[PDB]
């Protein structure tokens, strides 16, 4: 069976925060933040706009791009680490707000790698024959869990959502290959502090792990598709660090003009990261039907995923 | 392909809390709690025992019962609304403590219904031919989110975990039929209050939903499996309210001695509820190879699940 992306949409909130903003509360600079991360601005949800609101905005665009009606959706999976509540889930709230039938809806947690975990989950369902139009969202409001007193993390993170309908697509298109994994030995390097409610990171260890796993997962998922570097039209890594993305690109062996970079405008958006990058490449006319794209990400867990997708219905 | 339960384990923590315990800080009695719920006691985890510890103990029992090795597990899925942290996940921590390879691991939120959601998730992965031994955990520490100042809810909830290995089983065994649903319009009737971090319930609306869905959904999957009342060996609903369980039982037209009752010793334990009842029926010798069991449940979301399963590997 050919299972792919029948429609796509992405949303970042209105409020844009520049690097210079942090200088009034923290010992940081534009020059420091830019050099180290490649981030120039990030988007932050308003106080009354939660993860579910970002998810909603991305999903309605996905459904219009898919040319289906809400009643066509036969399951909702939201990848988020920052759901409004553990119950009801962002997935539940979208069932109500999108006005779908009373279909199965759940949040899946794999941090930064969640969007890829959920798309793969959706694929398994569609391949059974029982599901035709599965809404997969990657949404994080990371601004809720950012320690604004820590210069090392306060500057990293922003908010957004992406969404795809996973269903049947035409011959040769869709999800060709995927790789998922985890390594709980790295949990202590990137976690949500149980007391403060804030993201805690051993940056140097996350860096070293990100460089290796991003390199490994992307080359492996290309080999599994029986493709080489030369067959890839776009490399779309999870957007967190320009150095990490560069290192992964070098391992894979593809040219810089072939790597999607949106970290400069969104910072890191966890599950929303890859979709916000895809949105940029669609609108700039760098991604079209029949292009072969490689996604890769790592996350707190530690988690990782990678997929080879041929673009189009 | 026949996909079912290769191995089963369950775990309730040591500390038993009787109905009389509540009298020292609430206006409750044994008879008041017993007439309302059918609850006599519940198990609460120690302060140094989180959802992952409960999940770990159910999982090792599940592995030994499956007669496999940790290196055989190709995916960990944990159904929980009370994971230690959103990242790393309970699934991530199990990847490490169980000593598995670096396999896909994720937590799935469908509240109360999560265990049923996640076994169905596991089934989709096995039916593809790429996964053979998927660990599925239903684990909640509801003690952590119980409002001990609200007599209505303080007495309802306890802690536990169940675990199955989902994989190939012999001719005619395993998951025969299922249904999974959600209705986000009921989100306001059962949720985690953002401010307190505690479960808030409109009891009337929840009871009305429970009664209707637990009868509609069990009946539908019995029908969907081309079976009737007499084919059912065990009815194992989510254990929470004995008047709600009896309502589902008589709507199925089934003998009292055919329903599993464990709410008397565990209270409601969310994703752990059905597995803790299965374990009691196993050790009491009420559940055997080729027995046809019916599962049904609802959760905050709202969510629901129902399945027909023929026992054994
Ligand atoms: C993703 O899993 N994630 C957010 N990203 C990071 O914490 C991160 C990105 C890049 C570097 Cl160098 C370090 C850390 C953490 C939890 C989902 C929120
Ligand atoms: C299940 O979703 N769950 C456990 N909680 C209940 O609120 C409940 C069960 C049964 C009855 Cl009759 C009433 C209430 C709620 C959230 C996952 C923890």
């Amino acid at each position: 069976m050919n299972v792919g992306i029948k429609g796509f949409g992405a949303y970042a909130p209105e409020k844009i925060i520049d690097n210079a903003y942090f200088e009034q509360f923290l010992d940081t600079s534009d020059e420091w933040i830019s050099k180290m991360t490649g981030i120039k601005e990030r988007h932050w949800a308003d106080d009354d706009q939660d993860t579910s609101d970002l998810a909603y905005e991305a999903s309605v665009k996905a459904i219009a791009d898919a040319g289906i009606q809400p009643e066509d959706i036969d399951m909702i999976i939201v990848a988020t680490a920052t759901g409004d509540m553990p119950f009801p889930t962002v997935a539940n709230m979208l069932q109500e707000r999108l006005g779908t039938g009373k279909v199965a809806s759940m949040d899946q947690l794999a941090a930064c790698s969640g969007f890829m975990y959920s798309m793969i989950t959706a694929k398994q369902y569609v391949q059974s024959g029982d599901y035709h139009n599965i809404l997969v969202v990657g949404a994080d409001k990371l601004s809720k869990i950012t320690d604004l007193t820590d210069r090392s993390t306060a500057v990293l993170f922003g908010d957004g959502a992406g969404a795809v309908i996973i269903g049947e697509v035409s011959e040769g298109r869709g999800i060709i290959s995927y790789e998922m994994g985890s390594d709980g030995t790295g949990g202590k390097h990137l976690y949500l502090d149980k007391d403060t409610g804030k993201l805690k990171m051993n940056g140097r260890e996350v860096f070293k792990f990100a460089v290796r796993i991003m390199g490994d997962a992307s080359t492996r998922v290309v080999e599994k598709a029986n493709l080489t570097s030369d067959d890839i039209d776009l490399f779309i890594p999870h957007q967190a660090n320009i150095r990490i993305m560069e290192s992964a690109r070098e391992r894979l062996g593809i040219s810089k003009d072939k790597m999607s970079v949106s970290v400069n405008k969104y910072g890191n958006t966890s599950a929303a990261s890859i979709p916000l990058s895809i949105d940029q490449e669609l609108k700039n006319g760098k991604l079209k039907d029949d292009d072969t794209i490689v996604l890769v990400g790592f996350g707190g867990g530690l988690t990782w995923g990678a997929m080879t997708i041929k673009w189009g219905k």
